[PDB]
């Protein structure tokens, strides 16, 4: 019952029947400058557009190789390489390569996906081309940017019951790695997903050398000149979750926020963030998942993060986003350094909201002086300094339990109020806040 096809022109026809099962031949197939054009093999963007449901796509030991300049050759328009439109497909074990660092005419997306009860499993992603590469977000990631972009990210989930699993991510581009929007119920399972970082100091070594930072004297889009001290990643979010998609599922465009997300036994390494599902409605549920070398570790908002750990070498391990955060539950162990510190948030952690339950555990016995997990106050966030995003800094904790069973320090500011702290040692535990308890544990 297995269709195998051995070129990519004649794959391209089964991707607009339902009911198909279908093998591409192992092999490397490139698709250049030359395969986009009317008579050619890509006449359109989405290059390939799964339109047909209830498929099965097996794409073992298949190189795709995709030169970026594919991303120039649809006009000012998004180039999408994969888009599923159908319903209950299955596309399992690409190796997937963007060749070069060509930037997209606009912006792009390696793989869009649609529909509802798909699954794409097993990829090997490497995503490329984009602009400008080396600053992050510095500079703008939306509308108003100091620096226009021309971003491109991973793999976008959208739809509903949409499934990301066991797969490889890796990215060299300014864009998110793995993002939802208007996605209910997604699911991402047993992914590594990896970017890499670059320090403020690097880039503002760019000073005298006609840079588009130096052009503007390393004013960030935050309002204030890019400070030194901090690691940034190339890329945006590792896993994060949007209040603000569109999705089309059975002909019906829908504009929603993502819903009930579920991460599970990931790894995230050198993005902006490992797991943030703030804007993310209904049940939130990360387990089991590893966050190596990011700018923030945890931030869901409410739900729960058990069995998950994080390093702390360039950011927190965990942040409640808004003073509006309420039942956040967690359970997280501060990781021994994936690398050498580069921490210019002097936090291990920013708690605030309300009605959280926390357990912090770790092995570590060094610890950087500059570390500490704070309950409110004013964390010396890279983005959130002199009132940036100032919902994201400054507001009240009330109404949490901290389990601090780690050696790290903490600081209960004035605007914390009925905070239950245990800890292995009270001596380094600040108290300014209101009706706190803290008591001491044994190990």
């Amino acid at each position: 019952q297995t269709t195998t096809v051995y070129s990519l022109e004649d794959l391209l026809p089964y991707l607009k029947q339902d009911n198909v099962d279908v093998k591409l031949a192992p092999g490397t197939y490139n698709v250049n400058g030359f395969d986009v054009g009317e008579d050619r093999l890509f006449s359109t963007t989405p290059l390939f557009l799964f339109e047909g449901s209830n498929s099965t796509y097996d794409f073992t030991d298949v190189k795709l190789n995709i030169n970026t300049v594919v991303l120039t050759k649809f006009g000012n328009n998004e180039v999408n390489e994969i888009q599923i439109l159908g319903n209950n497909n299955v596309l399992k074990n690409l190796k997937l390569e963007d060749i070069g660092t060509t930037a997209p005419s606009n912006r792009a997306q390696s793989i869009v996906i649609d529909g509802r009860d798909n699954r794409i499993e097993g990829f090997h992603l490497t995503i490329r081309g984009s602009y400008p590469y080396g600053y992050g977000d510095a500079f703008g990631k939306g509308g108003g940017s100091v620096i226009n972009h021309r971003k491109h990210s991973g793999v976008l989930i959208r739809g509903l019951r949409n499934h990301l699993k066991d797969c490889t991510i890796i990215s060299r581009s300014y864009g998110h790695i793995v993002f939802m929007q208007a996605a209910s119920y997604p699911t991402v399972e047993g992914c590594y997903i990896e970017g890499e970082m670059r320090s403020t100091d690097d880039m503002l070594a760019e000073e005298g050398t006609g840079s588009p930072a130096d052009k503007v004297d390393f004013m960030t889009v935050w309002g204030y000149k890019l400070p030194a001290g901090y690691m940034m990643s190339l890329q945006e979010g590792g896993i994060a979750a949007y209040n603000a998609g569109t999705t089309y599922i059975d002909g019906v465009e829908i504009q929603r926020a993502t819903d009930n997300p579920t991460v599970l036994n990931c790894t995230i390494k050198n993005a902006r963030t490992g797991v943030t599902l703030a804007h993310a409605n209904g049940t939130k549920y990360v387990e089991g998942c590893t966050v190596l070398g990011c700018e923030n570790g945890y931030s869901i908002g409410s739900g729960t993060v058990v069995n998950c750990g994080a390093d702390a070498i360039y950011g927190p391990v965990f942040k409640n986003t808004y003073g509006s955060d309420k039942g956040y539950n967690a359970d997280i162990t501060i990781l021994p350094p994936s690398d050498a510190y580069y921490n210019g948030h002097d936090a291990v952690a920013y708690i605030g909201g309300s009605n959280h339950n926390l357990t912090f555990r770790s092995e570590i016995t060094e610890i950087p002086s500059n570390l500490k997990i704070m309950v409110s106050g004013d964390l010396q966030g890279l983005r959130v300094l002199h009132g940036s995003n100032p919902s994201q800094n400054n507001f009240a904790g009330t109404n949490i339990v901290l389990r601090n069973l780690t050696n790290f320090p903490v600081d209960l500011h004035s605007d914390s109020s009925n905070i239950t702290v245990t800890s292995c040692d009270t001596d380094n535990i600040t108290d300014n806040g209101t009706n706190n308890s803290i008591e001491a544990i044994d190990c």
